[PDB]
Formats: structure tokens, C-alpha cells, sequence
């Protein structure tokens, strides 16, 4: 059956239809801060989200995605461990049913309440479709969310959630500024990995920021009221839409900070 996060179609079952699930560079992974290699050759990240053009927000049955117009170099990510320019195409979150879980990546086994993923594709390849067939096609900027004070930049997103409660629903979501979701520091960990959801394609250069952003419990609570199910179907709360940590195998997590 189509994949999900439940007992019968969750992560532990993905390998059956997506054999790459047991591959060599699978994500997420536990970032062991004591084994991560500080690397001085890593340039600082260059986040140019000033001309970002958000188009809409959609509930796809696995999470809610905010999509952006990537027809041109509007919102891009450069520098860091990247060669070339990567265009922002969408961002989504993974969250849990309780504040002590939700993130996909963990830091020294610590799970955060949620994790924001800003998906970018390598312009060198022409289009998103070609990028996903390439061993450096995607760059996903991951940001952890911890329950504390409210994140004002996240409110516009929280306010529209009622309109996309169920699978398949979408709502116009223009003029959203993704910069309001960035933490203060751009320090990060980076490693070669994959999409954390099927098709689990292996070509994401993961860039996980060190500093998490704070969101109120009320803000994360609204995430938890979404539905995996489409309208008319039995209600299944959208929570715990995260993949557990995969074995690091033959990889090293580089750090841009000491
Ligand atoms: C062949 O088409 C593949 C399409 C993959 N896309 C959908 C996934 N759910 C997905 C998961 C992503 S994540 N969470 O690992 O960054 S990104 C992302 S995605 O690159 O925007
Ligand atoms: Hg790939
Ligand atoms: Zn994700």
C-alpha cells in the first residue's frame, strides 16, 4: 500500500518497495557531536531568500509543503559544502505527537520537537526531475524546532493550517518570507545522505543547522491537528511523520564550527 508512518506502512516497511532504504547513504542519522569532524575548508552558507516567491501550501498526506516558484534564481542556497547554485523549491516539517520527539536527525541521540526541511535542487541539472537522478542533485537545509517562545515568522503558516486539514487540500500562500524561519547562527553539520521519505533517493547533501529555532507549544500543537487522511475518510492525526536515524556507515559528518 502507499507508504506512511503507521505500524503497517511505516519506515520499517519502506524497504520492500524502495530497496534503497537499506542503502549506503540513508538519512536521517544521529549527529554524534564528538565524532563530527570540524572542517576549516567549509565555506559559510549563503542563503539568498530575499526574492523568494511562495506559491501555495499543500497537505500531501505525509506533511504540509509550502511550495515556491523555482523557475528562476529567486531563492537560492550557495556556499557551505555546495558547488554551484541550488534553488528553493519547497519546505516542510516533521513533528511528533509529544514535544520530546519529532525531529528526524538527532544530536547525540537527543530528539527535537520538530524539524524543518528547506529543499533545494541543483540548477546545473536544468530541472528538479533531473536533479533527483544525480549524486548531488539536492541540498536540504534542516532546522530543529524546540518548544519555547513563539516564532513570529511561523505564525502565517500556523494560521493557514485549518484550510489544509486533510490530504490533497491546498491554499494560496503567496508572499511568505522563509527568512523568518532561520535561526540566528548559520553554523552547521553536513554529510551526504538521502530523502528521509520514499523514494529515499540518495542525493541530498544535508546541511543541518546547529542552532534550533523556538516555537511555542501552541504553534506545534496546531501541526498535530492536521490529518494524514483525505476528506471523508477516517481521521488520522498527522503526528510522528519522521523516520528514525539510519546507520551512518561509511560516512563522516563534517562541522563548520569548532
Ligand atoms: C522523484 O521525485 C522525488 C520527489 C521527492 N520530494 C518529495 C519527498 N517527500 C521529499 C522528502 C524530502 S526530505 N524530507 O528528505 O528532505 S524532500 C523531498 S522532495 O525532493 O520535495
Ligand atoms: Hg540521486
Ligand atoms: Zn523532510
Amino acid at each position: 500500500h502507499h507508504w506512511g508512518y503507521g505500524k503497517h506502512n511505516g519506515p520499517e516497511h519502506w524497504h520492500k518497495d524502495f530497496p534503497i532504504a537499506k542503502g549506503e547513504r540513508q538519512s536521517p542519522v544521529d549527529i554524534d557531536t564528538h565524532t563530527a569532524k570540524y572542517d576549516p575548508s567549509l565555506k559559510p552558507l549563503s542563503v539568498s531568500y530575499d526574492q523568494a516567491t511562495s506559491l501555495r501550501i499543500l497537505n500531501n498526506g505525509h506533511a504540509f509543503n509550502v511550495e515556491f516558484d523555482d523557475s528562476q534564481d529567486k531563492a537560492v542556497l550557495k556556499g557551505g559544502p555546495l558547488d554551484g547554485t541550488y534553488r528553493l523549491i519547497q519546505f516542510h516539517f516533521h513533528w511528533g505527537s509529544l514535544d520530546g520527539q519529532g525531529s528526524e536527525h538527532t544530536v547525540d541521540k537527543k530528539k527535537y520537537a520538530a524539524e524543518l526541511h528547506l529543499v533545494h535542487w541543483n540548477t546545473k541539472y536544468g530541472d528538479f526531475g533531473k536533479a533527483v537522478q544525480q549524486p548531488d542533485g539536492l541540498a536540504v537545509l534542516g532546522i530543529f524546532l524546540k518548544v519555547g517562545s513563539a516564532k513570529p515568522g511561523l505564525q502565517k503558516v500556523v494560521d493557514v493550517l485549518d484550510s489544509i486539514k486533510t490530504k490533497g487540500k491546498s491554499a494560496d500562500f503567496t508572499n511568505f518570507d522563509p527568512r523568518g524561519l532561520l535561526p540566528e547562527s548559520l553554523d552547521y553539520w553536513t554529510y551526504p545522505g538521502s530523502l528521509t521519505t520514499p523514494p529515499l533517493l540518495e542525493c541530498v547533501t544535508w546541511i543541518v543547522l546547529k542552532e534550533p529555532i523556538s516555537v511555542s507549544s501552541e504553534q506545534v500543537l496546531k501541526f498535530r491537528k492536521l490529518n494524514f487522511n483525505g476528506e471523508g475518510e477516517p481521521e488520522e492525526l498527522m503526528v510522528d511523520n519522521w523516520r528514525p536515524a539510519q546507520p551512518l556507515k561509511n560516512r563522516q559528518i563534517k562541522a563548520s564550527f569548532k
